[PDB]
């Protein structure tokens, strides 16, 4: 037994700092290489970081979450893998419990899967996530509301049929409630939804405007911080040449 699947090994136990060090020294050694990331899969980190996300310890669910999320950060074999192990379930679940730092890494976690492919993209929609994600944006934190966003942002970076979705789950007047909000982060990430929602079809973009998004993304264009700036322009763009 090597270093790595002894550390699996340790998730099993039932202590709770135990747990929480193997999860979180697993956390660490998958946000590296690409390398080191398959070392973790094929040390069968997965199940046993899945199921911690059922424990009811706040620090172990962060750490095993945010373990999830890393290795979904790492190519598209890892994110098949973590879909294959059922994270997508137990995480959506984890967005439920009022637990700031528990919902955060959740949803990293889930935006990051998002990102992938589109087959990695179904999955996220099929397991209920968009309900959970458009909820967490009503929450004052904002360090949930930008990973929420930015989980949505990639999403609706996908197809048609999940743009609608988006739609449909009622994102657009939560995003658009977003972009006055004094954080930099949380705006930079609201309009980038809007801006990909917005690259959809005439129906898709017409419920943009009509959500009020036009004024408030203009108004974002005169505030001093580029980066929103640059998610503010390119919106206006996809909603203006329809």
């Amino acid at each position: 037994m090597n270093d790595l699947e002894k550390l699996v090994e340790l998730l099993t136990h039932d202590d709770s700092k135990t747990q929480q060090e193997a999860a979180r020294d697993l956390a660490e050694i998958a946000s590296g290489n690409a390398s080191a990331i398959k070392q973790v899969i094929d040390a069968g980190a997965l199940e046993k970081l899945v199921e911690l996300l059922t424990h009811d310890d706040s620090k172990v669910q962060q750490e095993a979450a945010r373990a999830l999320a890393n290795i979904a950060s790492g190519n598209d074999e890892a994110i098949k893998q973590v879909i294959d192990a059922g994270a997508l379930e137990k995480l959506v679940e984890l967005l439920t419990h009022d637990d700031s730092k528990v919902q955060q890494e959740a949803a990293r976690a889930l935006a990051n899967i998002a990102s992938g492919n589109d087959e990695a993209i179904k999955q996220v929609i099929d397991a209920g996530a968009l309900e959970k994600l458009v909820e967490l944006l009503t929450h004052d934190d904002s360090k949930v509301q930008q990973e929420a966003a930015r989980a949505l942002a990639n999403i609706a970076s996908g197809n048609d049929e999940a743009i609608k979705q988006v739609i449909d789950a009622g994102a657009l007047e939560k995003l658009v409630e977003l972009l006055t909000h004094d954080d930099s982060k949380v705006q930079q990430e609201a309009a980038r939804a809007l801006a990909n929602i917005a690259s959809g079809n005439t129906s898709a973009i017409k419920q943009v405007i009509d959500a009020g998004a036009l004024e408030k993304l203009q108004e974002l264009l005169t505030h001093d911080d580029s980066k929103v700036q640059q998610e503010a322009q390119r919106a206006l763009e996809n909603i203006k040449s329809g």
